[PDB]
């Protein structure tokens, strides 16, 4: 509650088993910087019992060119992962692209504007069981390590989230015998309370506290902030798509 950034995690109010997911989105990149798509199923971080679920996107700022695919299952401490990476043209923060996850009893798939750049199939995905909410933050780590050093002359940054569409799980049905069908859309001409929660938190680790006040509609696109507390409101003009 009291450090000198504020970042962004949005996350459905409803978990979901299997389905599609979308999001048309312009990154915020910088070294420090991280900020991820993923399914999540909440919960899945306490320590007691429960497998730990989860499907992620997951962009580093200091390389906006590519971006990490990853499964974890198994639970808190003793966790199966499967970190791939993939590059993207143009750079994730110079352009909107749809990112998408697709989760079934049998395999997951990841796409970036519709193609394909991972599959699994098998394995860990038969340990994604239960439910899974879908999930967008944005936020720097003190871990440079990994992320690079915290370029703090960049801030404040912006991520753009034009919008989302999720699908239910219908095997065979859907266009083109595909194995979804639209379920709901949302263009974000404003924050839709009844939809999502913002997250108010932060951990070992962030270097900042994850506020409501980092998500807000604007001129029919979600915007992620990542600034000094206080300065959180964009100024100037929102990215076309
Ligand atoms: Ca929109
Ligand atoms: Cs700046």
């Amino acid at each position: 509650s009291a450090k000198d950034f504020s970042g962004a995690e949005l996350y459905t109010l409803e978990e979901v088993q299997y389905g599609k997911f979308e999001a048309r989105m312009k990154m915020a990149a910088a070294s420090g910087t991280v900020s991820s798509m993923f399914l999540y199923q909440n919960g899945s971080e306490i320590a007691d019992g429960r497998p730990w679920v989860e499907v992620d996107i997951e962009v580093l700022g200091k390389n906006p060119g590519s971006f990490q695919s990853n499964i974890i299952t198994g639970k808190a401490g003793a966790q199966k992962t499967s970190i791939k990476h993939h590059a993207v043209s143009p750079a994730a923060d110079q352009a909107f692209h749809t990112y998408g996850l697709e989760w079934t009893p049998n395999y997951v798939r990841w796409t970036v504007d519709g193609q394909e750049v991972r599959k699994t199939e098998g394995g860990q995905v038969s340990n994604l069981t239960g439910t899974q909410g879908l999930r967008f933050n944005l936020w720097s780590s003190e871990s440079a390590a990994w992320v690079g050093q915290f370029d703090e002359s960049k801030l404040p940054l912006f991520q753009f989230i034009n919008w989302v569409k999720v699908y239910k799980y219908t095997p065979g049905q859907g266009e083109g015998g595909s194995d979804f069908t639209l379920d709901w859309t949302d263009n974000f001409d404003t924050f839709d309370g009844s939809r999502w929660g913002k997250g108010d938190w932060t951990f070992d680790g962030n270097r900042v506290d994850l506020t409501d006040k980092n998500i807000y509609s604007r001129d029919g696109m979600l915007i992620l902030a990542l600034t000094r507390k206080g300065q959180e409101s964009f100024n100037g003009q929102v990215p076309r798509d």
